[PDB]
């Protein structure tokens, strides 16, 4: 147990008598609580309803605030103006640290509302689903700003993504625009954006986009096509800074973002506004202990969920200074990161424990040279942290000094699920600890049953909270399959857990087919699919094997049509495959050339097997598990 320091005990929003307290309260009397935390936001009209959700099949239904009108632009950017307008809402840190940018909520706000005009002049609407293909530059939190502010529905996809992922997010989404850049600049070198945008929209499927908005970041040859290509600068420009915010119901859709799944391909995660502004700036202010002139670091990456909810849209709607990194924590230098810290003093650090493990195989070099000394809070997200990671992370870079905070929750969650608060829990190293207010975990066998006491089990929740995900694009029979039906009348996280005699949750992974590669989630089926493409590729079977940085490694055992043979050149081939048809997030570590896939006589995959097999584990068919072990051992 790591015991409240009493620098944090002194400070803190949330100590642990207010922690039972608000957490009963949020339990036994949802509308009450909720009521009076909702007020974190500006309502344009007042909600009279809190809380109306079901579980029930096939009625699931979430809706939170649901009579309520608000903004979630005004409430991040224009309710700050009159008395903090000066105040720095983006800290940008370019990769090349020559390159910086304050970004006050004035000028924030003023190119929002030119963005907003930019947007409306194109002929977006009110619903439209507009693709965000950007690297980490404060445009990309503009743009996203500017589809909220006139109720717009966002799709941001993640800047690593191949010119194939993109257009299946355009065409499920039907995108009538992507904003983009020329190139997006990481570690030294760029990513081919733009370029990609090109690939993607050759794609014959592809029917929905009707313009290209370009930021031109580097000012590289890029092709043009006249008419749909539009120049931000040139639009921007051209646009008035002058734009009033009108009203959104609180169940508007806010954004959508493409997840991994169990089965099939990513699916459009769907978030509305009200409950999820509000769970996002609630769930930030209490975790990150926020207080006014805190200056705080998240490190994700703005195409996943926490660069939405943690980097913009709790830290703007609760008036923080928020930084925003173009880069790597390990370039040029392994020091990187801590000479972020030091040259922006900041105060809250919010990672990724593939980060810390990264920093962590360097030693020192990750802190040499720094000072580190601005920091209160740390923070880690997104996979498991083994203790020894969490003992390097309070030692090294929160200098003995700070609370770590281990938020376990999802994308479809909306925000923190699972997680301690600085200074009312007391920490163990690898826990996430008790859940947020609103939040009802439990822990069931494989066949619905609760499990109570310290135990394991499949982690669920058992009622609603206001961040909830409200279904998935344009189909919520799926939505409900897929959360709803395993456990009825209970969400099923698709996770493990273990909860011990303190009531403290140790999140353990997926217990489904998603793997968690450097963070990243990712289906099997997916892969296998990507796999199965190739047109020298017959079958595939994917698992994932622990590994020391990235957590996991994707091991595909790979079945070659009849008369193909494997070679060098096709290993790297078929892993390059992978990365065109997916991007270089999902290629496979490993190819296990075989013609001995593990099957029933029903025609099954025995994907336990592999699993043990592929993790160097040595105790219709059945000789081909012992042919499976030697291909292993060479
Ligand atoms: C939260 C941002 C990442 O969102 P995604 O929707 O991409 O991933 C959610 C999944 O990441 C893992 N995960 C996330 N945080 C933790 C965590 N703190 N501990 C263990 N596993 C975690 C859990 O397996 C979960 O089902």
């Amino acid at each position: 147990k790591h015991a409240i320091p009493a620098n944090i005990a002194d400070r803190c929003l949330i100590n642990p008598e207010q922690y039972e307290t608000k957490y009963k309260q949020s339990i036994n009397d949802p509308d009450t609580f909720w009521g009076e935390q909702g007020k974190i936001l500006d309502w344009i009209t007042p909600y009279q309803k809190v809380k109306n959700t079901s579980f029930a099949p096939g009625n699931v239904s979430i809706k939170w605030y649901e009579d309520g009108t608000l903004n979630l632009a005004a409430n991040c950017l224009d309710r700050h103006l009159q008395e903090n307008g000066d105040r720095t809402a983006i800290i940008w840190e370019g990769d090349d640290t020559s390159q910086s940018k304050h970004i006050s909520y004035r000028e924030l706000h003023r190119d929002v509302c030119r963005f907003a005009n930019t947007l409306l002049d194109l002929g977006i609407k009110k619903g439209d689903v507009v693709a965000i293909y950007m690297p980490m530059v404060p445009e990309a939190a503009v743009a996203m700003l500017a589809c909220a502010r006139i109720g717009a529905v966002h799709s941001v996809i993640f800047g690593g993504f191949s010119p194939e992922a993109v257009a299946g997010r355009i065409i499920d989404s039907s995108s009538r625009l992507v904003i983009t850049a020329d190139e997006g600049v990481r570690a030294g070198r760029s990513i081919p954006l733009k370029k990609n945008v090109d690939d993607a929209l050759k794609n014959p499927n592809v029917t929905s986009v009707e313009h290209v908005i370009v930021l031109k970041r580097t000012g590289s040859d890029i092709d043009w096509q006249e008419g749909r290509d539009l120049w931000w600068r040139d639009l921007i420009e051209k646009a008035s800074p002058e734009h009033q915010p009108e009203a959104m119901n609180a169940e508007d859709p806010l954004f959508i973002l493409y997840t991994s799944g169990s089965t099939g391909k990513p699916k459009g995660v769907l978030h509305t506004t009200g409950g999820y502004l509000v769970y996002a700036a609630t769930t930030f202010k209490y975790v990150f202990d926020y207080h006014p002139g805190d200056i705080y670091w998240c490190t994700a990456d703005v195409g996943w969920v926490t660069g939405h909810s943690y980097l913009l849209y709790g830290p703007l709607a609760c008036g923080a200074t928020t930084l925003m990194f173009e880069g790597v924590p390990n370039w040029p230098t392994p020091a990187r990161m801590c000479q972020v810290v030091d040259k922006h003093q900041v105060n809250i650090l919010y990672t990724a424990p593939t980060a810390i493990r990264a920093l962590m195989a360097e030693g020192d070099k990750a802190i040499e040279g720094t000072d580190r000394s601005s920091l209160r809070i740390l923070g880690s997200v997104g996979e498991p942290i083994n203790p020894e990671a969490w003992e390097w992370y309070w030692k090294k870079i929160g200098k003995e000094k700070c609370p770590v905070v281990d938020t376990w929750w999802q994308t479809e969650t909306g925000g923190f699920m699972i997680t301690p608060l600085p200074g009312a829990i007391e920490l163990k190293a690898g826990s996430a600890t008790r859940p947020f207010f609103g939040v009802q975990p439990a822990l069931v066998d494989n066949e619905g049953h609760p499990q109570e006491g310290a135990t394991e089990g499949n982690l669920v929740i058992t009622d609603s909270w206001p961040g909830q995900a409200r279904t998935l694009f344009g189909d919520h029979e799926r939505f409900e399959q897929t959360y709803f039906s395993t456990f009825k009348n209970m969400y099923f996280s698709g996770d493990g857990a273990r909860r011990d005699e303190d009531g403290y949750y140790w999140i353990t992974g997926r217990v489904d087919d998603v793997l968690n590669v450097s963070g990243h989630r990712l289906g099997t089926a997916e892969i296998e699919s990507a796999l199965v493409a190739h047109p020298k590729i017959a079958e595939a079977a994917v698992v994932g094997i622990p590994h020391a940085i990235k957590g996991q490694a994707i091991y595909a055992y790979v079945t070659l049509n009849h008369g193909e043979e494997p070679s060098p050149e096709l290993y790297a081939e078929v892993r390059n495959w992978v990365e065109k048809e997916i991007g270089p997030l999902a290629t496979p570590d490993v190819l296990h050339w075989t013609d001995s896939l593990p099957k029933t006589r029903s025609g099954k995959i025995m994907r336990r097997i592999l699993r043990k097999i592929a993790a160097g584990d040595t105790s219709a068919d059945p000789g081909v598990v012992e042919k499976l072990l030697e291909e292993k051992q060479a």
